[PDB]
This record gives C-alpha cells, sequence and structure tokens, in this order.
C-alpha cells in the first residue's frame, strides 16, 4: 500500500526573483510556458505568483531527484476552474517521472511575507 | 495503492496576523473555536500559535480545492496528550471532504523567524 | 491503501542557528553525526546546510509525534550520489518508528532567504 515516490519543498524570495526576471529579458521565457505567464483573464501574471510557480518547479525536480537534463518547459503549472494549481509534466520531466513510476502529482503554493513556497508530492 | 487526495501549504506572517486580530475584535471568534483559543493549562493561546492554526486552516482548505461556503469553525486543530496537533473536520468542511473521499488528515505546524507555517495532507 | 503515518515541517532561521553553534562548542556534535558535518569533498558543511539538517530532524520528530527520549544522533541525513538527501534512522528514533509502523521516509530540504526549511513524511 506504499505509494509516495518523492517529496519536494522550495522557497523563493519574491523580490530577488523579480530582480532576476528584470535583469535578463530571456529568463521568463526559459522558465515558463506562455500559458503560465498569464492570468485566467489574459493579463500578465505577477512576480509573486511566478515566484511560486518557480518554487513549484524546483520542488518537482527535488521530488524526482533532480537529475540533469530536465527542461523547465516540460513542467507546467495549470489551474482548475475552481482555482486549484495543478502539475502537468511532459518530455524530459515525464520521462524521469516514468523511470520512477510516478502516476500522480500533488502541489500546493503560497506567497506571503515576501516568500513564495511550494510543496510537491509524487505518488505512484 | 494510491491514497493522497490533496496537499496544502500556508505561511502566515505572525506580526501581521496579530495586528489583524487586534484591529477587529470579532475576528478571533470567527476564525477559531473556543477550544483553539486556549492552551491546555487554560490560559489564552498566543499570537504565533494562533497564526499557525490559521495557516493550518488555509492549508486544509487548499488540500480540498478551497470551494466556497466552508466555515472556519468547521475545522478544528486539537492536541494529543503527547502534544501532536490534529485536525478534526465537521459540517461544511467534512461534507467537502466526503465529496473527495478523504478518510485521514495529516498536519504539522511550525512558528519561527516570525512566520507560522503549516502543511496538510488529505488521504483516502 | 492508506499509508501515511505522519508529516512534519520545520523552519530554522539560519543566522540564529549559526550563532547557537558558535556560542556552545559542544552543540554541533550533539546534533550531528561526523558524516553530516562534512561535504562530499571532505570540507566542513556550512551553516545554512546544517540548519536545513536540523530542520529535517525537528520535522522527523514531529512526524513521529516527538516523544521524549529520542537522540539527535539516531537520525542521519545522508546523500545519494545524485544529490538527493535521505533519512536513515537507528536506535531510539527507529524504535519509535517501529511502534508506529513506519517503513519509508521521505525528506526534502530548502535553504534560501536566510531560512532553512524541511518537510518529512513517514509512510508504512
Ligand atoms: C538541486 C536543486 C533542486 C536545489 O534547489 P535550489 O532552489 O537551488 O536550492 P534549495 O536551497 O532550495 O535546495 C537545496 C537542497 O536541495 C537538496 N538537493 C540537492 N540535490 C538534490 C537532488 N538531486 N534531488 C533532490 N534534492 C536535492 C539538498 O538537500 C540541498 O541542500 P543541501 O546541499 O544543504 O543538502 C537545484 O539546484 C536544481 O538542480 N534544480 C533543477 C531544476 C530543474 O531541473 N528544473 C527543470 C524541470 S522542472
Ligand atoms: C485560495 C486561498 C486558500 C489562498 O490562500 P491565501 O492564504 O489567501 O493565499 P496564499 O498566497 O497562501 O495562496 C495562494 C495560492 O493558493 C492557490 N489556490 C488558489 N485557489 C485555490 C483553490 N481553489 N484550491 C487550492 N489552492 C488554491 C493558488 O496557487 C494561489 O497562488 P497563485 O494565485 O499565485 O497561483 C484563500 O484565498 C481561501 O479562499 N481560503 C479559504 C479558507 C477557508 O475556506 N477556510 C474555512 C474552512 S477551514
Ligand atoms: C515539539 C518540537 C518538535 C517543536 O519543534 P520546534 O522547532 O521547537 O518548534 P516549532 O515552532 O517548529 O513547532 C512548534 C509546533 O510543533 C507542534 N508540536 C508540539 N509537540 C508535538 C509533538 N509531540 N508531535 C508533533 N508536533 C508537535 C505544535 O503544533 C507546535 O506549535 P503549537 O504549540 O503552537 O501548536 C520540539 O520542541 C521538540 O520536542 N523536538 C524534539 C527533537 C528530537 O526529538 N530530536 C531528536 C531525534 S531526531
Ligand atoms: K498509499
Ligand atoms: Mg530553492
Ligand atoms: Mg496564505
Ligand atoms: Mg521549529
Amino acid at each position: 500500500h506504499m505509494s509516495i515516490i518523492g517529496v519536494g519543498i522550495d522557497v523563493a524570495e519574491v523580490e530577488r526573483f523579480g530582480a532576476a526576471l528584470e535583469r535578463t529579458p530571456a529568463l521568463a521565457g526559459r522558465l515558463f510556458l506562455e500559458s503560465e505567464l498569464l492570468l485566467p483573464g489574459g493579463e500578465r501574471r505577477g512576480v509573486a505568483s511566478l515566484a511560486a510557480r518557480f518554487a513549484a518547479k524546483e520542488a518537482l525536480a527535488k521530488a524526482l531527484g533532480a537529475p540533469a537534463g530536465l527542461l523547465w518547459t516540460d513542467a507546467e503549472v495549470w489551474v482548475e476552474a475552481g482555482g486549484r494549481p495543478r502539475l502537468r509534466v511532459t518530455g524530459t520531466v515525464a520521462a524521469r517521472a516514468a523511470e520512477l513510476g510516478v502516476a500522480s502529482w500533488h502541489v500546493s503554493l503560497s506567497h506571503d511575507a515576501g516568500i513564495a513556497s511550494a510543496v510537491v508530492i509524487a505518488e505512484g
């Protein structure tokens, strides 16, 4: 009845992360899919919210043992109608997930007190 | 053998939370059951400890997909003889939990460096 | 198909933790096994990294309901070739783990923004 394959936690300082995006124009497009960079309404997603998604991808990597060769764009945080964040993995991340037998992904995000936090659990 | 239904994490800045309780007298009684507002000895529970319980309820909500209509007073953090915090859900929260098939609740709390953190896992 | 026995989260302020180690020479050897105090290369492990391991041990204790009589040196954070942190429990911690039926340990560590965080899940 055992099913947890890995867990990850990650914490990002929002202000630092925002500074990093502003300094290198190409960075946001390297870390995020077009869909993640937008709010449901169509406006550009804000720094704290992006920092939480960055934290989610770091946490996901940790859950998988963070091997080399994983692409940021092969993990996607998407959002249920109800508002709940979800992980979708493709390509390199999905391949690594399959090596370990991961069937289900669980994520939660928080951004408060200028830190963005994420927890991720991989189950299979 | 899969059993995780949801996870939640939440982080509350203690000082801000304390300020919010002081500003609106009715707030503490809206967020907490009489039992949560007391220490085992019978003295009033402190701000950092209440902030961690607030974080626990936010995390629990996230674990359930945070639908509308949940009452703060339908989630209760109680404490084992040994000191371990526990979640008890009733009414609206329990009903939502039943929709998703949640049988067991796991929580942990931390308050240090002026932030209160909670993680919650719903299993079934 | 239920298997989660406990979860723990803990957050340590790095600067405070470093101050505590410096103030009392004996503290590091009370909290850590010789192996934890070193980096893979053989150099002394740094404060933030030790703070995350301290957080891991606090989180592990929480996952077990933090009974009296557990030794810090009966929990060991070790490191896979790939870099992933792992928990190994012996003696008092393993005995408590056996009382609860714990078979598997899951940990993740983070140190950023001057806080070290750990999450631990005990499964069985
Ligand atoms: C290893 C990595 C995850 C660390 O995360 P970070 O945000 O840079 O640093 P954090 O302080 O949050 O985490 C550091 C801790 O992660 C842990 N870690 C290191 N390597 C790891 C690995 N292979 N697997 C899981 N955890 C690992 C360690 O415990 C480390 O602390 P320690 O050295 O003191 O023990 C990061 O450097 C990395 O390689 N990220 C890859 C991201 C990626 O692949 N993304 C694309 C796909 S989504
Ligand atoms: C949605 C909610 C949980 C967010 O928590 P918060 O403390 O206000 O804000 P945080 O920064 O900690 O969390 C925000 C993140 O939560 C996530 N979130 C939003 N809606 C969610 C939902 N329906 N389910 C799970 N997670 C959700 C998102 O990832 C969001 O970040 P993002 O917008 O950048 O993606 C909160 O606004 C809420 O509706 N709480 C309800 C509490 C409740 O029902 N209590 C009574 C019963 S205990
Ligand atoms: C109880 C203990 C874990 C608290 O951790 P801490 O870092 O001092 O304090 P934190 O703020 O991070 O956590 C406090 C929260 O832990 C929770 N906690 C207290 N007793 C607990 C127990 N028996 N089991 C699980 N959680 C407990 C409570 O929710 C508490 O907050 P609250 O009083 O406001 O409800 C700690 O005091 C302790 O006894 N550590 C033992 C460590 C140990 O045995 N190590 C050796 C083996 S690795
Ligand atoms: K299971
Ligand atoms: Mg990090
Ligand atoms: Mg919050
Ligand atoms: Mg602590």
